[PDB]
């Protein structure tokens, strides 16, 4: 599913991401934009052989099982394919764990490089939330 911007913001808000570990909603929407272009089915292979899955491009090295990332963990206790569903529940719950791991949103390199320090509130401008 490709979410609309305000559609995704609402879903993220419902699932409790708005100010989760202090990160306003627009941080999460901005991250989603640059990680997946709001596409739940997005996948990307990393150089180390791990793969990123879903709207927030959650990596199989640590967070989900895909059966093909040697020596990896599955800390969200989910198959990586759950991260591609049109229902973002698994992506959001897993993101909660990731952002809690000590580096906050810096865990998402695109957030650090493209969102951090910008006017992220723009991402939710005009949305009925």
């Amino acid at each position: 599913k490709v979410f609309g911007r305000c559609e995704l913001a609402a879903a993220m808000k419902r699932h409790g991401l708005d100010n989760y570990r202090g990160y306003s909603l627009g941080n999460w929407v901005c991250a989603a934009k640059f990680e997946s272009n709001f596409n739940t089915q997005a996948t990307n292979r990393n150089t180390d052989g791990s793969t990123d899955y879903g709207i927030l491009q959650i990596n199989s090295r640590w967070w989900c099982n895909d059966g093909r990332t040697p020596g990896s963990r599955n800390l969200c206790n989910i198959p990586c394919s759950a991260l591609l569903s049109s229902d973002i529940t698994a992506s959001v719950n897993c993101a909660k764990k990731i952002v809690s791991d000590g580096n906050g949103m810096n865990a998402w390199v695109a957030w650090r490089n493209r969102c951090k320090g910008t006017d992220v509130q723009a991402w939710i401008r005009g949305c009925r939330l």
